[PDB]
């Protein structure tokens, strides 16, 4: 599985929707500084890496969720990954602002994402679902910061979430190609233990 | 001939709309939409999401739109957020980039300069929505061959704006080729055909009620 998260964090860093510069950070809308910004909007403007990501998704949606019946995207981004998703399994979809499309009572459901930061967007959407009456399976996405905020909510909503990519397979990954040195990986590290406190910027 | 093919769509569309309860007609129990304007016609695609064979039907419907009318199209754009999923499946069959425009940053995706693209709408009420999506497409310097939709009200409103913004908009389906069909399913018949006449002409004006 790791061949995957490595293989797709390639096609991120590839197209421009994953960067990373610990020696230069970003700054979110947040106001909190980082050293990845992660736009996986992108994916849609590259046909095949978009269809192999759906592909991906479709694929953890197997292993983890086969009992699926409805496939619930996040507006907006995950949207149109809902549809490619929903389309190569020739299932109903439906989408949450409310919720768009049917999603009746029972009805198993995944909800597709296409980043995990906060967990936020995630629960929000997941909770919709709930309150009208379905069983949420769990959630699928692109990518994870694997932030701890994000784990302790999914823990909390009771929500299990599996990404086709994560940012430790990214690190490994840039690593091995060179974009990053030894040094750059400890800054990365620090980061995501400790993303509130400006200590790894000089790590 | 083109007109039959074309018109024969319209009403399968029309049919698979009224079907799985996107679209309903009530000339004679009118709706009221959240603007407070009462309307013969009440129309949600949002439902269409939820029926495999239809949704592909209708992306196969705009695949053909765009290569009859903006044959060179070289990106898709959708409108957040019902419109994004069709977007989705029209980029997909014809193998095209795609990005989308909310209403983050306004155009979502690339969308380079002077690069051919079609918007993507499910439906065209009063036409803003379109016309301010064009507008971005535009300022980002993309020229915009037009507009295909699922379905639209034919309102003279809509048009003039469409026409003025120089933008060609083509539907899968419309009101006359609803009306058309319900007629012959039953759901209305000649008497209601007025009401929903004067109703498109002029929707602000309550006279269609009682025509
Ligand atoms: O885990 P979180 O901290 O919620 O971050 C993840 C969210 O960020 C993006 O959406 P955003 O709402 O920024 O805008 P969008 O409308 O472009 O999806 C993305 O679609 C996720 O839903
Ligand atoms: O031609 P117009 O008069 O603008 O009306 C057409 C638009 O009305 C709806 O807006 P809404 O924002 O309710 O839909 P959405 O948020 O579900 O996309 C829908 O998105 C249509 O695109």
């Amino acid at each position: 599985s790791n061949a995957m998260k490595k293989e797709i964090a390639s096609h991120l860093l590839e197209i421009g929707a994953v960067f990373l510069q610990p020696n230069d950070p970003f700054t979110w809308s947040s106001g909190m500084k980082s050293p990845i910004y992660c736009d996986n909007r992108l994916t849609l403007s590259y046909p095949k890496v978009r269809q192999t990501i759906a592909a991906g998704l479709e694929e953890l949606i197997k292993e983890h969720f086969p009992t699926v019946e409805v496939i619930a995207g996040t507006a907006t981004a995950g949207i149109a990954h809902a549809a490619w998703v929903s389309d190569r399994m020739d299932l109903p979809m439906c989408y949450v602002r409310q919720i768009e499309g049917k999603a009746e009572k029972g009805q198993k459901v995944v909800v597709v994402e296409d980043l995990i930061s906060t967990g936020g967007s995630a629960i929000t959407c997941v909770e919709a679902l709930r309150e009208a009456g379905c069983e949420v399976l769990g959630i699928v996405s692109i990518f994870t910061y694997e932030l701890e905020a994000g784990k302790e909510k999914l823990e909390a909503a009771n929500v299990a979430s599996y990404s086709l990519s994560d940012y430790s397979a990214l690190t490994e990954v840039a690593a091995e190609k060179g974009i990053i040195g030894q040094a750059e990986t400890k800054k990365l590290q620090e980061w995501r233990k400790n993303p509130a406190d400006e200590a790894w910027i000089t790590a």
